[PDB]
């Protein structure tokens, strides 16, 4: 699907995320070319599973308290695609609660940016 | 152009930015579909130049202190299209010197994201 770019309407997609620690769940994800690494909400993980601490430099600035790192790979199924994206590791937003589909995933599903 | 997406490779582009308060300048800007608004470095702006305080949410959280907002429109010339993007207002990174082409800009040159 061509997703047109509009400052007022974020380019979002419904993606099904499998964290491998609880049941797969469909969340709203933001399609993000600025993002090196895909960001999953923590509500998709069980209480038990260990998560590595990590430091992240975003527009806000430095933060060690705010994102964690996955212990296991993550599987993302898009609405159209039958085969799952597999991400060796990705960031876990701990305090907020929506996902960012970053260039790690965008590469695996032959995603591109077109400028006429 | 079709811009392929690689996690190991920030999608950057050579942009010419006229802030209207100094000589126009060429910078390397990150093509970022998760940015609502364009960010450019304060290094393009003159010593006087009134800039409005602003609040901005990013990966590091909300930041009152880091970004300012332009008083005047910003002209952006890209390599291909001869005719410029005119942004009514865009963010100015004071702390670092980030260059990010957001959706405000990408819309004005009819950028789309294509997922096969
Ligand atoms: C390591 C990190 N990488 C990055 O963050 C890279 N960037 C990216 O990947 C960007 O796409 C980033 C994605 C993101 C949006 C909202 C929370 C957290 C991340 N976008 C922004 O940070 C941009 N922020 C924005 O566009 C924000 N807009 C506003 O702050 C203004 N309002 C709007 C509503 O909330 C109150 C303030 C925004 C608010 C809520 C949801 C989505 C956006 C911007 C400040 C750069 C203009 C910009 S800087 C970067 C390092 C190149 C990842 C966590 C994303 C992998
Ligand atoms: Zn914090």
């Amino acid at each position: 699907p061509v997703i047109p770019l509009d400052p007022a309407r974020r380019p979002v997609i419904k993606a099904q995320v499998d964290t491998q620690t609880s049941h797969p769940k469909t969340i709203e994800a933001l399609l993000d070319t600025g993002a090196d690494m895909t960001v999953i909400p923590i509500a998709l993980f069980s209480s038990n599973t260990p998560l590595k601490n990590t430091s992240v430099l975003g527009a806000g600035g430095q933060t060690q308290d705010h994102f964690k790192l996955t212990s296991l790979p993550v599987l993302i199924r898009l609405p159209f695609r039958t085969t799952p994206i597999v991400l060796t590791s990705c960031l876990v937003d701990t305090k907020n609660n929506w996902a960012i589909i970053g260039r790690d995933a965008l590469q695996q599903c032959q995603g591109v940016l077109y400028l006429p």
